[PDB]
RNA sequence: GGGCGUUAAGUUGCAGGGUAUAGACCCGAAACCCGGUGAUCUAGCCAUGGGCAGGUUGAAGGUUGGGUAACACUAACUGG
């Protein structure tokens, strides 16, 4: 689950202060950040089915809570995906 | 007693009739063996030079976009 140090960086700008660790902005950011790095892990290995199963949770959850906010505070999303990368 | 002999002139030439060896009345095989001449046709190969109007289809490969959590996937265009 990446480094205990890491994510320290990403709570800023996304969050209003450090240890504001629960804004939906950050977890999404935490998830993507892992996922992205973590796609390297499945390049090599790749027949590591089990590890993948955990991945999709990250992806499922990410997407599930990326949909939550779509209902609350409009364009509190259109100010973060492009800020990050993903709307495919 | 028996068998074969003694009682029957031969021989050397010349001509003829046969026969033996020879091609041995004449013509005639398909073949067998020896030694030469042939890859200017043709089979294959070896160098060295030529030839294939015109019209199709459109593999791999590349680029881009869609698609994926990432892949798969898919669309043009390019390519030949
Ligand atoms: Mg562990
Ligand atoms: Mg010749």
């Amino acid at each position: 689950s990446l480094s205990t140090e890491a994510t320290a960086k990403i709570v800023s700008e996304f969050g209003r202060d450090a240890n504001d660790t629960g804004s939906t902005e950050v977890q999404v950011a935490l998830l993507t950040a892992q996922i992205n790095h973590l796609q390297g892990h499945f390049a090599e290995h790749k027949k590591d089915h089990h590890s993948r199963r955990g991945l999709l949770r990250m992806v499922s959850q990410r997407r599930k809570l990326l949909d939550y906010l779509k209902r609350k505070d409009v364009a509190r999303y259109t100010r973060l995906i492009e800020r990050l990368g993903l709307r495919r």
